[PDB]
């Protein structure tokens, strides 16, 4: 006649839910009857269908509960306290490892009999993304290598060029491959603070179209967001730990997360430039663009900025000896059903469309 | 032991989707006093009242003797908020708009209905005011609507563009209204810009009203630092990445922004922000728009050319029952035949007919 | 053996108290023996005297409560909560016609056996008054009706003309008659919204003495106050909602007030301009400064500022079928009352002197 | 049956976590079986092994409790006290000597049979740091006995030179063998207070990259950092108190720490020059980076700018009879640690490479 | 009984003067150990300890297991804050200082004591570079401490000019020490102004270091805000009138603003400022000084010239006992005993020539 406080957290840790008003949603469904439950039948959502029998019966005493709010608080600050444990003691290494096992888990519903993903669409995306840039399946693992490492003054890569060149849909497939958050230091940098907390215990993080000022020749805007930036080399530099606040309040010092930073051909201070041990200059194409025009699946489902297209990516292109020994098997099996999805001639006959720009399934 | 029942006071606030703490006490205070001699049931008047005071009297009783009031009114609240966040991350875009329209059709129901105060044929001259604002008008809404829905990176914002008094705030207020959403006012300092965007958060959509740029000195219009702040706002607009949106002197919520419209005078515009506007469009004073508001002044009084309900009917009237969400189709079958009996294509072609002759729209 | 919350809830409610200091002050008050209270046989304050007995037992408990506030607090949001749900559900005709009930309840006290107002200098600021713009009578009823339509881009009216020609003493008996609040807008727009918050369930709302820059000529100082009006378009206009915060415990999406802009002669920006469905310019007259210096009562007793003069006006000069249904029975009594007081001729009489400079009562 | 509060605050006391959420993260994982542990028998994380088993107990009983955090917070208000009262009752060298016995007692471990460092890779980054400037083991030396005499205005040392000279590496390793923070006073001063706050209770402080102006000849951007210390002066003198503020956390009028300016060569005002006693100029050297170009090492597992590799610094060159009494005894045990790795041609060796511009360990 | 005793450890707060949260936990939980052997108390390390340690230890073990720990420190703690308040506006400027120097004289009992840890020749030391320091130092610092008792209407602050390295910041620290207050910054943006004036509640004095003004670019001073704040602030330095200090999201207190000190380099004063200032005392670089120092570095290592305790040691060495307040007469004489049978005139003179020869102090 009790909710048990533990079984919500318990829950809570299961799906990482660390939105207090999602976890209070998402248990307040379990409170009805799981054998007459449509959600469960028709298997719509994995965080709701694999957990309702099991929390049935506390759901329903927590639907009378006067004290929802803060159980739910109580779940979500453990939740919170785990990524805490887990940024201080696993390897970077073991990181991404983590977050590759939940989008392959995301993989084998979405490309299974219950998902509503089309593998083959997916497949283009790969191929349209394997057009956009030199050697792309290499451009994503050197990054993985660099984010990992992690070494000091060698953590940010820069994605430069014009409007409408890819910087931005690579910058959000790589950001969802890794896990992490997209800043914006355009704004004043009086709320800049509260901004850059967003960033504590995160994998990695993308300082999202920064502008500079000498730029008005090129019909550019000008802004502070690059003058922030060299602002913060101690962020950047990932050497000293900085002093992050997230909650109205100093909650962590840390060293700041490696990651990228996207902007449109501004110029860069040489103090700024150290930072970046990589930049990469994006080029509009033509092909590219009349590729997604007849490919329109790709944007609306929003295939190339995934990093699931990113993930399929390197499974496709990327020898197993290269991912972590604990996932390999799980990778081998993604290849073998690749193989037997895709034949090489096909795969290539998509990006072959997309040189032409005509439809990648065509 | 007569004890409050919390669970209660939270199903009355989803039914009716009530995520205003006071406006909830206010309202379950209501159902305070005797079911019987009760004028605000018998007269109905308010259905968030009369459809629930008789099934609330008992626990409405004890929650008068509370002295939790506003605690468990707060809870209910969080329920409502915590469904809406549910919806946003699990339900398609085209299930919102559903959902929607069928909260419309509710009130349509009522409203056009017995116990009712609004006149059909008030409303259909509305319609047909719409429909000389711009060309095709039934298409442009169709057309937004999935924009809306599909919510495709980078092409999810329109630009209304045009001089004082063209139509473009009529049209957006509508639109909002239509697909629900929030206004938000970017011409304020940015020391605040962050709390405004907060209101976007779990939106379908929203509006930026009438954003102010530089360089305008030439129309006679005041410059100000709305589209300097929007081209800041490239991760929002672009709807590619999640960004970071902050609520009550917390960021409580990383997600995509929501796509939308953006009003304006003719200033100057970035190519940089220019880059994020699916489509622009004109709009254009109309004398005759003008001298028929004169003659159809209830258009105005009555809040209808700026209705999302309006549109609502437009599209009843002129979309074929296939281009909405199968679940309601039915529904919209009965709206059409609804219309089809209060109005011929003849009677409805006259409303237009005088709108284009700048004359009273009924009549 | 304790306090009834719901007591002192009924207490706020009748008083329509929504200040917790005011309520808590104003309920210590009855904790003391009525029998000998002076307050009550005197007759003093209404909000004390007729309630003092009937809450006597209540307060004597309430005096030895350890959570006075508490309680006094969810009395105060009891009166919101009410205002809220009456803000969203009366038609605006009944807001205005619920205020008008008040005014006259204030009234048959003020005017009473009771009261120490003298209805014959209060029938003198209506003379006053009714000679500061031409058909006085006709400009307050047409406004009462722009606010209760409430017609979108139809909604504000602009007072504008030289020091002391009469703007604020009109806009101030105004914003009384219907009730809601005055907003500085000629302050930093950094705590703008603080003061925009205000309007927050306000039928009306008037922006007082805002500063623009073009008045070198005059000698008029720069400021702000336009500019920042010209940001607020979306307020003005009253065709969606805006986003209205009073401070960290209440936000607030709702349509602005309409309302009343007085100003100093500056430019008016035709944006801004367009928002105004009427303009009155004020003119100072040398009659109605020569009066006043014969009437000092008139201001210092604050009548000719006041929405009771207004309210006598109209009751004086409109015809019953003007005022709500539920009303006019009432506004009959007032005027049975005014002409049993005043003939024609006697209240002409009072204009005259207006008019020729002189005191109001000679 | 019920938790104990003082067995999570001895737990917290032991490791010295003052991060609640790690404390809360922790402190669960206690609540699991320890019979078959695997990060108990692995010895992954002293944090976690040294307290499963006596805290399963409690901890089991803990994850069951509703109050987690705000016992956690208890746990960490102690830590919090514990530090207060040492910054103002023991002697800065015993604040010294306190952080010293903790990097040992991190060196025991990670250089133990159950750690993953190489003690072979360390001493390299002492070579290599005993390369970057000139009798470096007295520079360190110097270093500590100015921060420790703390004497009023000579208690900063401004590391100044070109990008890539070394000052972030020497400063950052600086800041670990002493404990402290780093601040960036390049953002604006609106939360200028917020960042210095950090400085509560702390040994010491690094200003890092202070930006200045004059300086578009050097082609360096130009920032308020210089002019932000500059009317910190009495924070920099350390003479009288000033008062620091951690929002409405934590507060407290203390002598600001002493400590490191970084920066790039920009012009320092006389008035802020005073403040500093000693100025050191470093300098780019090919062989430096080249030796590490064939060592990445150093800078992957962030060798170089480690307190510990100056710990190992002090311990190989520094007489046992500089250390403090209550620690010489420890000290002798690892430079016969030392001794027993490396010969002194086996280190003059590392040394060799390094000058040489090759792999340390080559 | 089970339950600790809340009224205990705010006696041990009242006894301390501990207005520390943080400072008075981590104290009251040291008393939780055995008394017994209690190394901290055997060693006599810190008074605020050892002489309480034992009284304390059975409320601490209590207190050691208690949930509310921090909460009862708060408590104790707003005692102290309270007293120190009443004290304020209850006691006379005079009886203040007393106080203060009290508790200046029982910390000088213990560090030159059998267990303390200060040479008394050192400190003397201290007195004698201090008195070379400017003119007729005794009386100066005499006269200052006149001006801050009467706290007179717009004849309260004393403004401290000259150039680097000049004796400024020594002079108005050790009058601080002596006194009792706090220094504050207004060289920040007012932004946080009223958060650091503040501050300044319930102070006996207040010390505005280092303020920077405008021009004197001529002479490599870097201009500033610190100057134009300060005439901003004229009803502050005046203390006519009370004026409202915020602390904590709130303006705590009205009072008049306590007088002070003003430091700073050769920047010009406006008029308006100059007025506010009854004195202004010119520090001059001196060879000989800086020689000393060099020769001493003890007077500097262990912060000895910048020490009120220095300053109560001059005043001792200098002024008649008739000066002193009457209560504490008895006490100042016993020091003046104290300080003669340990230095004869000739032996104190010695260390003003060794200063003023630039040589080491002692010796
Ligand atoms: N290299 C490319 N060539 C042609 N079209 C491209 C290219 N990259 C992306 N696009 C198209 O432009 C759209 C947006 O790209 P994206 O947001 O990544 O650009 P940026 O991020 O390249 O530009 P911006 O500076 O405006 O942010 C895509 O949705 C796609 O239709
Ligand atoms: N195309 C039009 N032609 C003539 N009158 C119009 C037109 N559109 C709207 N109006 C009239 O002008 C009023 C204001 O319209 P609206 O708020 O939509 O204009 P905007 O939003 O067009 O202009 P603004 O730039 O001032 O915000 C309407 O209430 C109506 O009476
Ligand atoms: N039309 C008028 N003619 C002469 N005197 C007037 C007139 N109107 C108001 N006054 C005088 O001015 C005072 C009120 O002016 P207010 O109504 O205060 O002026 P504004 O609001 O007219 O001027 P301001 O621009 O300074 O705000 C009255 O108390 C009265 O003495
Ligand atoms: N004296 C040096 N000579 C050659 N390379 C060096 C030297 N010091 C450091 N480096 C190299 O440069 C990198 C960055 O050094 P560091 O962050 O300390 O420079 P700063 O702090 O010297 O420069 P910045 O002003 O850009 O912060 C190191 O990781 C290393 O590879
Ligand atoms: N009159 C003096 N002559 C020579 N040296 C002095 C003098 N006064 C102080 N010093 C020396 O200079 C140091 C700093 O003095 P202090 O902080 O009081 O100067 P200011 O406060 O005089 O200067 P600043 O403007 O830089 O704050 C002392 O620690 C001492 O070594
Ligand atoms: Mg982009
Ligand atoms: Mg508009
Ligand atoms: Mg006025
Ligand atoms: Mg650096
Ligand atoms: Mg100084
Ligand atoms: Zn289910
Ligand atoms: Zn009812
Ligand atoms: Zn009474
Ligand atoms: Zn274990
Ligand atoms: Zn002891």
């Amino acid at each position: 006649k009790q909710v048990s406080w533990k079984l919500v957290t318990e829950y809570a840790m299961e799906t990482k839910c660390d939105d207090v008003l999602l976890l209070l949603g998402m248990y307040l469904e379990f409170q009805y009857s799981f054998e007459m439950c449509l959600k469960c039948i028709k298997k719509e959502q994995p965080s709701h269908y694999k957990y309702h029998e099991k929390h049935y019966a506390n759901a329903a005493i927590f639907a009378d509960s006067k004290n929802q709010k803060t159980i739910c608080q109580q779940a979500v600050d453990t939740v919170l306290a785990k990524k805490r444990v887990d940024s201080l003691q696993l390897t970077r290494e073991q990181m991404l490892t983590n977050r590759f096992n939940d989008l392959l888990d995301r993989m084998d519903i979405m490309f299974g009999s219950t998902g509503s993903a089309d593998i083959e669409e997916w497949m283009a995306g790969v191929a349209w993304l394997h057009c956009l840039l030199p050697k792309m399946d290499s451009v994503v693992y050197d990054f993985l290598k660099c984010m990992v490492y992690n070494i000091p003054k060698k953590r940010y890569w820069l994605f430069k060029g014009p409007i409408d060149s890819g910087k931005t849909t690579l910058a959000a497939a790589l950001l969802e491959l890794c896990g992490g958050k997209a800043l914006n230091v355009n704004l004043p940098l009086d709320r800049l603070n509260f901004e850059l907390g967003v960033a504590i215990d995160q994998f990695l993080v993308v300082f999202e179209d920064v502008k500079g000022t000498g730029g008005e020749s090129r019909d550019l805007p000008s802004g502070q967001g690059i003058n922030n930036l060299d602002n913060l080399r101690d962020y950047l530099d990932g050497s000293v730990k900085v002093n992050l606040e997230k909650k109205h309040l100093n909650k962590r010092t840390q060293i700041f997360p490696p990651g990228i930073v996207t902007m449109n051909e501004y110029s860069v201070p040489k103090t700024l430039q150290a930072r970046f041990v990589k930049q990469i200059d994006f080029r509009p194409k033509d092909y590219l663009k009349h590729c997604l025009e007849r490919s329109e699946f790709l944007l609306e489902k929003r295939i190339i900025q995934s990093g699931i297209a990113l993930l399929l990516m390197l499974i496709w292109y990327r020898p197993v000896a290269e991912f972590a020994q604990s996932i390999q098997s799980r990778i081998v099996e993604w290849k073998e059903r690749l193989d037997k999805e895709f034949s090489l001639s096909v795969y290539q006959k998509m990006k072959f469309n997309v040189a032409m720009g005509i439809g990648v399934l065509d």
